[PDB]
């Protein structure tokens, strides 16, 4: 039997998956499989439209030896690596899997991010945010990112009047935040791509004056989110 699952990705809450898994090999493979679901510092355990969810399908193309588990109404809780296998009879052995991240930002005035891009590793880009609501220049403004299979990571902030810049370790040399209080917005420079800089990038800001805080419960404005992505 080898088992191959399919079809994860980096994607926002409230957003939408449609896992694919293909049984094969030179042995029967039943096609009465099901999902499971292994939390990133946690062991495996059982998803399945089961497991207290009105928001999962589990569905089949006998044609093909293929499981389908359709997610919708995404939440962070549904990361994960996942993996189908039985759920009668037992114990296939496993494929690689297939990582679930849902990305979600933390927490009036109207954050708006750009778009941001696909670019290669060691290319540049730029991130810009503006406020639409309001004036910007009053506001402590932060970058924060979430990548594929890791915690939501504060990135970089920059206080009112932009005197006062911090940035987390791995990207001290390589990114650079600022901002143009004339054009109401905040960037982010970011210079020396690399495979785990892609990820979904919010903007986030809160009024100061308070001590420069680096957690994202520290902030009540949020952005939607921009998705960057490094190939080579």
């Amino acid at each position: 039997v080898q088992l191959v699952e399919s079809g994860g990705g980096l994607v926002q809450a409230g957003g939408s998956l449609r896992l694919s898994c293909t049984a094969s090999g030179s042995t029967f493979s039943i096609n009465a499989i099901g999902w499971y679901r292994q939390a990133p510092g946690e062991q495996r355990e059982l998803v399945v439209v089961d497991s207290v969810k009105g928001r999962f399908t589990l569905s089949r193309d006998n044609a093909k030896n293929t499981v389908y588990l359709q997610m919708n109404s995404l939440k962070p809780d549904d990361t994960a690596v996942y993996y189908c296998n039985a759920a009668g009879n037992r114990l296939y052995p496993w494929g690689q899997g297939t990582l679930v991240t849902v990305s979600s930002g933390g927490g009036e005035v109207q954050l708006v991010e750009s778009v941001g891009g696909l670019v290669q590793a060691g290319g540049s880009l730029r991130l810009s945010c503006a406020a639409s609501g309001r004036t910007f220049s009053d506001y402590a403004v932060a970058w924060f990112r979430q990548a594929p299979g890791k915690e939501r990571e504060f990135v970089a902030v920059i206080t009112r009047g932009g005197g006062s810049t911090v940035y987390t370790d791995s990207v001290k040399g390589r990114f650079t935040i600022s901002r143009d209080d004339a054009k109401n917005s905040v960037y982010l420079q970011m210079n020396s791509l690399k495979p785990e800089d892609t990820a979904v990038y919010y903007c986030a800001a809160d009024f100061m004056r308070s001590t420069l805080s680096y957690r994202a419960r520290a902030y009540e404005h949020w952005g939607q989110g921009t998705l960057v992505t490094v190939s080579s």
